């Protein structure tokens, strides 16, 4: 597989959506897994997700990475709503566009904000619920903030330079000495081909700042089965957030990598994926 | 041939440190790349009684299985032990290994056998592959937990006045849904304690010997060079769960995964999705 | 001072309270400290704070060890709603009905459920809010529940047995050997003398369970300054819901005793007495 | 006299173990019940620049108040260590408690300063009264938060490349209100910076001989018999929080103090708070 042979976009019109322009790739064919990826300058699904889409499709099932509004080759929009019940939206929407009734979801970050939004509003469309270190839980028991990723994601936002995204990443990833030029790339690119992702997002972090995501008092009324995974030295949302997601959601477990940042699904590919297969598969 | 408690029941002397001639008793089943399950220090504790939800599947994905009872628990030969029971357990294993040549050996430890395990990486780095962790009892002070835990306080009420009825508390303690507690369960537990009562006084004569605190290898988990994977259940009244956490930070090649609605058996409450998990681990990491 | 010379009574009309006695006790003069106790069997404002009263007297304040409604010599009831919002409501009468402007609180356990209530709903009326280990602040993030102590609580409130209370007290404190008859005696007498609270808490506990107390999602709305103290071996609240306190409450700190259980206040009196005293003194 | 930064600046050359004749700046105010200061490890700390906002008000309460400037800090004398700097401070600390006649003292210890606290409490039992700590470096791995943490890496930034840019943004961190940030504090740590230069490059050859890992006595706590108070401050990106809970649980007599809206400094920005809460204890505990 490649971006390429996957890329595809279809309008949406949801809520307050109309003609919507979301960009996605699909692959393989069966049962539904919707990836959704984080909130970083220049993050888009394949960028995400390009180690877990070939395996997941193997286990036979129909791999949605999901460009969300406002990011890569979707449309731009500001929001002055919190970007996890917006993004839902819009999830909600290519699943109407495209004739799913119901799927898995996949989030990183913004991404698990996303489904766990998804997961409260529309509970008859979700299956099963994997978010990997999900956004907008509110404050953490032991971590201030904002966070020090979160301090470079806006720094990068600001003013977006080659040498920043650089050391984006270094706080992104445990092992710095794993950056792939495919990867720096990928992001670099994405960033410059639409610049007004930035200042769109610097905007709506304006109108719905972070600290209004939080749908904790929420967690109690989400069904789906979940699996919480999460980086150990991630420097983007705390861990202890994954022990609130445990004791709050009531069909739920927690699964943390060592040596591991933001990025479970790429800095520890094949551990990720052979568990949320198999999570997937028998839970 | 059946596998059944029975027809897996094997006897081994060992001759290690402080051990001569003494007789450890285990179930076996399976050929191949070796398992060794170590169990709980609670009174009537056995390999059977712990893991018997667990055999099947791990002989069927082709490990060769060893549930073996500790020094001083069920049916290997009495002990009062001077030293950490962590340690002495730890060279039992090593003992028993050598007298059955197996080189090397996967551990699966629970609460007590947690703590055997960590000392058997610590002191025998080269005869241990993957580690698995269970709650893993002894590792010192909890961050936000009272101590003794709950668990704990039940566990030596029961070794100083044997009774069902405390056993059953016990019991209800470790468990999330004590509606999963049988009365086959509890009456071999019950049976281990009445047909052994010798082992609990030696029990709590050695640990006046070598308190819990003793048992801590806090200090040395950064010697651990074996692939771990730490296993704890959130509801766990017996080892809290931020011990986990400090596994999970201390040695250098883990990852922790904690079972919902789950107290101290894992391994026994949640059976399946251990298996599994597990399973996958030795196999694949 | 002793409870005789300080026993005093006083009805209340708030909300759904009409013609309802509340037992307290008062001296001092001057600015109010509102003493507010905890929920076990037999518990009442002077049995708390019987070695507080007296040190914040001379600091020059007026001290009101209130009986909350439901407890020792105030009027028994049932409650259908959570009960730090009704005895919030019972403190808000008992101001009212002695012309109180304005009160200081300290609430233990039950009664710093109270005071977050009071908090809440009622700010006008609150100068700064002294909590130790206040109940109802849903799930530790930790520790399982319910919780050691609350589980002796229940089952002494199913069967009053001396020994039982005893056994419920060795729980509570620390150090066990610390067992006064003088306490305990205070606690024996108060649950015979009016065993018709016992069966009145199971009920309300049946139609408010402690998880529908959790005031969480409002702390953001909390202005008064606080004060959390805890005792760090306290097996009837979570240590950590001490920190959840602090990062929510927009201006508060945090105190924890070592060596000690759920009673702050008793168990380390004189460093309680002039941590508080100064609190409220200079903060 | 007036109490000014020179009318209590003193020397004092200390003869201790592995220091010889070894030249020990401090700032001395008040007379007879003895408190020790002992700052942070960042670049340009010393006594008075940590503590200048607390000495005055100890000094009114009736102490006799020290600033010390640790070995390869500010005005004293330069020095390569090859051992953990907590244990070497600690040192430094009695050599100038024997050469001014000290038979006791209560010290205050902030960061690198808490970690020499600790280390002078374990080391020297009989030589201390209470313990005073404000987020102790070196206690190991936290629970939470991923190491190195953000203040860790911007303290080790400013001693390789030493600007004031970099100085301002690690002060930034440090802080929990940016904005109380002054151009005076910043100068005052900017010249302690450029006036001693020798005390960077010294202070990186040290940490590449003894690691900030080595500087863990967390194994020892349970020695410590002084009444300790810790402080910490809820917002500290440079020492995480949970290392509170870890003296809170490991000393035998403690207290923690947390104060909200506030970083790494909690005696200097929230210094009226800090000075009535240790005066406090201090004179009851």
């Amino acid at each position: 597989l490649t971006e390429s042979s996957t890329s595809k976009f279809v309008k949406i019109n949801e809520k307050g959506f109309s003609d919507f322009n979301i960009h996605y790739n699909e692959a393989g064919n069966g049962e539904t897994v919707i990836m959704l990826h984080g909130g970083g300058p220049g993050a888009g699904g394949w960028s995400n997700y390009y180690r877990n889409v070939g395996p997941f499709v193997d286990a036979g099932y129909r791999v949605i990475l999901k460009d969300s509004p406002g990011f890569n080759k979707s449309d731009a929009v500001v929001m002055d709503e919190q970007r996890g019940l917006v993004n839902a939206r819009a999830v909600k929407g290519l699943m109407d566009a495209l004739d799913i009734d119901r799927a898995h979801l996949v989030g990183n970050s913004m991404g698990g904000a996303t489904a766990l939004n998804f997961a409260l509003e529309y509970p008859d469309r979700i299956g099963k619920l994997i978010l990997m270190g999900p956004g907008g839980l509110g404050p953490s028991m032991f971590a201030p903030m904002p966070m020090e990723g979160i301090k470079l994601l806006f720094k990068l936002y600001a003013e977006p330079s080659y040498e920043t995204l650089k050391q984006m990443l270094q706080v992104f990833l445990y092992d710095q000495s794993l950056i792939t030029e495919e990867l720096l790339q990928g992001r670099w690119e994405a960033i410059q081909r639409q610049p007004e992702h930035l200042k769109n997002f610097l905007i709506s972090a304006q109108k719905a700042p972070l600290s209004t995501w939080d749908v904790t008092a929420r967690l109690g009324e989400i069904k789906a089965k979940t699996f919480i995974t999460w980086g150990r030295d991630d420097r983007f949302v705390p861990l202890d957030h994954g022990l609130k997601l445990l004791w709050n959601i009531d069909d739920a477990r927690l699964h943390v990598f060592s040596k591991c940042g933001q990025w479970a699904q790429w800095e520890h590919a094949d551990e990720f994926n052979r568990l949320v297969i198999d999570f997937l598969r028998h839970a």
